[PDB]
């Protein structure tokens, strides 16, 4: 720190620490730096073996994915609340019109492998000084991805909470194919092709307690825009200026045919509503996979009788930049893993940007009717989904021959190579067994992980005379055990009070105006 | 696999879904199942509707 | 190898492999739900040499 001097020697050892706690943010005009350290726990997963099993579904009619479960665990950094405090996020969205991640630095250090000794009801812990921990980064995405947006067990929002890594696993098959009803030749051919991935097929680094490792990543990213539109692109003109354009009205029964000049306030636009699918509605019980729009792949073999709610993935939000007709079309999540039954859930709201809630209406020559499906069309113009601090940052963009515009409707940045996932596993330490078996030493690893993101930012300048909307603590609520505690604070039990509304999460595309 | 299947079925999700009330099924707001995780990736384009017309000649 | 042969030659393919397991949905060289590694049940599934590539005597 300030004028601080560490008297630990340069040589590494059991009694020398491999690093120190980093924390806090640093704001400039061109960039912001976030520094975050967490204490993590890695334990033995899947009894040291690879297994391929069907996931058991709920009381609903069976809809099951078949996964390969691995002994490995992984780190997941993908979310904004993990890298930004509510203070830092507020300052980001108030003071900057756009931002993107620039470079990422991860360090894993101060590692401790301890043997778990069960004497009895009492449990004791002893250091294993020679035990290694296996750490691997997949930067080329040679394996299946560990992480998926909006997943739980992401790096803890508050820095003093322990991070408990989740087991790694992947879906090798479409399981409706893996079910293999009677004898089908194409399903047989699908099955013989099912890939299998071991992380042991590659090189990884083994660390003992005095060792540390570092990872660097350079983002190549498009900007995340924080500005809002105060008018639609259809309204940019002068209502007092006459137009040269003429219109023709077909003769109705009681209304004669007419050819007239377009009104100066009625001026036509060349700019189309953005795409979105409003038509479909959700289907089936909550336990089954249910979405209004279902994306499936059927290679062969089926009459598609399966109640295909489970066969496909399901596509939501379908709506894009169209105004959601129902709550079913809105992104909603829970703040904590204990969230249930509309308690602790946050429903997304309109940012009040004029590029966001959009519609087409189709004249039937009496009234206007809302046409639900707006497909991609030339001269469409829209804004990306407004993201709060609780949104995931990026998504893995799948490798394919052809794709359309990449604008994920949840607001994540989709890229060919996101930051590679760091896989972590403890060494598999066998103990002798006189009977033939596989018995292992019961151990766990704790360490510190630090993530440092450099964010490229840009400040705004406006010619607007009037004050603009900003995020303020006065929009926050009060909660707690005694109900005296504000949002983003702790109560007398140490419980962190959570935002109860979507505005308390401070979305983008709210504060800063842009002239179209 | 499809791009819709790339995730981990044992990892829970933060996302919630709302089911509109049907006649015999009540309205409900629940967490999305870990195997039901939603996708951001759409089906490619194609036209299945129309059917061939007329003689072969 | 380089050949002047016009025609395609035999190659080893996953389609010659079998299915096995506890639920009998698992292909050869894969693991089942108990972690058991499924084994080749025939000599061809082991991919012998002197099968695929032709030579002119």
């Amino acid at each position: 720190g300030a004028t601080g001097s560490v008297g630990g020697g340069k040589g590494s050892g059991v009694g020398i620490s491999t690093g120190g706690w980093v924390g806090g943010s640093y704001f400039t005009d061109s960039y912001v730096i976030t520094k975050n350290t967490r204490q993590f726990l890695v334990k033995i997963q899947n009894d040291h073996k690879y297994r391929t099993e069907n996931i058991i579904p709920s009381n609903a009619g069976g809809k099951s994915q078949r996964c390969v479960s691995t002994p490995w665990s992984y780190f997941n950094f993908n979310q904004y609340s993990s890298h930004f405090s509510p203070q830092d996020w507020q300052r980001l969205t108030n003071e900057y019109k756009r931002f993107k991640p620039r470079k990422m630095h991860v360090k894993i250090y101060n590692l401790q492998i301890k043997q778990i000794l069960s004497n009895g009801a009492d449990t004791t812990y002893n250091n294993d000084l020679t035990a290694g921990v296996h750490i691997f980064c997949d930067g080329e995405h040679a394996y299946p991805n560990a992480t998926h947006p909006w997943d739980e067990d992401v790096m803890p929002e508050l820095p003093y909470e322990t991070w408990y890594l989740f087991q790694y696993g992947y879906i090798p098959v479409i399981h409706e194919l893996a079910e293999m009803e009677d004898a089908n030749a194409v399903e047989k051919a699908i099955a013989l092709q099912i890939p299998f991935f071991m992380l042991e097929n590659s090189d990884h680094e083994v660390l003992r307690t005095g060792e540390s490792t570092e990872f660097t990543f350079d983002f190549d990213c498009e900007w995340i825009n924080n500005e809002r539109a105060y008018i639609p692109p259809g309204l940019m003109f002068n209502p007092k200026v006459p137009t040269r354009r003429a219109q023709y009205i077909r003769q109705h029964g009681n209304t004669a045919s007419s050819n007239t000049r377009i009104q100066p306030y009625a001026k036509p636009t060349s700019w189309m509503t953005g795409p979105g699918l409003l038509s479909a509605q959700r289907v089936g019980p909550a336990g089954s996979d249910t979405a209004s729009w279902m994306v499936v792949v059927n290679p062969d073999g089926t009459a598609v009788n399966s109640g295909m709610a489970g066969v496909g993935s399901g596509f939501d939000p379908p709506s894009g930049s169209l105004r959601p007709t129902d709550l079913e079309y809105k992104i909603q999540w829970y703040q904590t893993p204990e969230g249930t039954n509309s308690d602790g859930n946050i429903i997304s709201n309109p940012p009040l940007s004029m590029l966001r809630d959009q519609a087409l209406y189709r004249g039937n020559q009496t009234t206007y009717n809302l046409c639900s499906d707006v497909w991609m069309f030339p001269n469409q113009i829209w804004d990306r989904y407004p993201i709060t601090r609780e949104n995931p940052i990026w998504c893995k963009k799948p490798r394919s021959d052809k794709n359309t515009i990449i604008d994920p409707f949840d607001g994540t940045l989709a890229m060919d190579h996101p930051p590679g996932t760091i896989f972590i596993k403890m060494a598999k330490i066998p103990v002798p067994s006189n009977n033939n078996a596989d018995s292992y030493l019961n151990i766990y690893c704790t360490g510190q992980v630090s993530c440092e993101i450099v964010w490229e930012v840009e400040r705004y300048a406006t010619k607007n005379w009037r004050p603009e909307r900003r995020h303020t603590a006065l929009g926050l609520g009060i909660g707690g055990e005694e109900n005296i505690n504000p949002t983003y604070h702790v109560d007398k039990n140490g419980k962190y009070i959570q935002p109860t509304t979507w505005d308390m999460c401070y979305p983008i595309k709210t504060n800063i105006n842009k002239v179209l």
